[PDB]
Formats: structure tokens, sequence, C-alpha cells
DNA sequence: TGTATGCAAATAAGG
DNA sequence: ACCTTATTTGCATAC
């Protein structure tokens, strides 16, 4: 419930720091401990209480283990280039074909995956812009 | 050097 | 397969 999660948030930033651990080691301790490490961002922001209470609700375990024991695919940057040459090709056309994304993988030599995902989150920020 | 944060990748859940 | 939709999560970077 609210105020349990409140002080574990709190409690955990003191017990952390103490043992001399900083939020990028807490991070990637979780790493070698279930598979998916967690970014400095997640732990900072979990200790800042700055997440949805699910997200907050679902991290204390995990955290919380850790805690007493102790006392995901890589983010593509989209380089401005390639953004833009995806961007004219929206233009063009908004919802391409499988093959076609594979051929845009091909010309702008990075995986297919990443494109067709990008395209999935370009049309969410047409509708934004066009409901 | 550690910590905060804005933007946008990537994901889970359900067709 | 592979979509929409809502949300989770990390890069990059300035305190």
């Amino acid at each position: 419930d609210l105020e349990e999660l409140e002080q574990f948030a709190k409690t955990f930033k003191q017990r952390r720091i103490k043992l001399g651990f900083t939020q990028g080691d807490v991070g990637l301790a979780m790493g070698k401990l279930y598979g998916n490490d967690f970014s400095q961002t997640t732990i900072s922001r979990f200790e800042a209480l700055n997440l949805s209470f699910k997200n907050m609700c679902k991290l204390k375990p995990l955290l919380e283990k850790w805690l007493n024991d102790a006392e995901r695919k890589k983010r593509t940057s989209i380089e401005t280039n390639i953004r833009v040459a995806l961007e004219k090709s929206f233009l063009e056309n908004q919802k391409p074909t499988s093959e076609e994304i594979t051929m845009i993988a091909d010309q702008l030599n990075m995986e297919k995956e990443v494109i067709r995902v990008w395209f999935c989150n370009r049309r969410q920020k047409e509708k934004r812009i066009n409901p």
C-alpha cells in the first residue's frame, strides 16, 4: 500500500548509499542477479518516487530483496539524418509494408525491427497531432 | 564523479 | 506473424 512504499523507498536510499553503493552499481548488480539490468535513471527515479504507482509496486520487491541480501534490447540511437529520411518516408507512406520496411532497414544500415517500432511510434506521434 | 531529467525507444497486453 | 494502445525504460547531458 501507500506509505509502505513511501518508506521503503527512503530507507532503501539510506542503506544503499551507506553500504557504499551508487545507483549505478545498484542497477547493474540486479543485472548479474536477474538478467535485465536497470539503468541508474530507473534507480534514481525509484528513489525520488518519480514513477507510476504500479511501477513502484513492481520494483519494490526486486530492490527490497537486493537490499537485505546485500546487507531488454539496448536503446537504438536514431541519428538525426536517419530520423529525417524516416520522416520523409513516412510522409509518403504512413503504414509501410513488411518488405518495404525490410527494404528501408537495408538502405539505412539499421536493424529491420528498429524501423517497424519507429513507424509504430511515429503513427502514435501523428495521433497526438491529428486526433 | 555521482545524481537529476527531458525526449523517445522499446515493451506488454490484447486483438 | 504484426497491429494499436499505454506505459516502461535508457540515452545524453547539464548540474
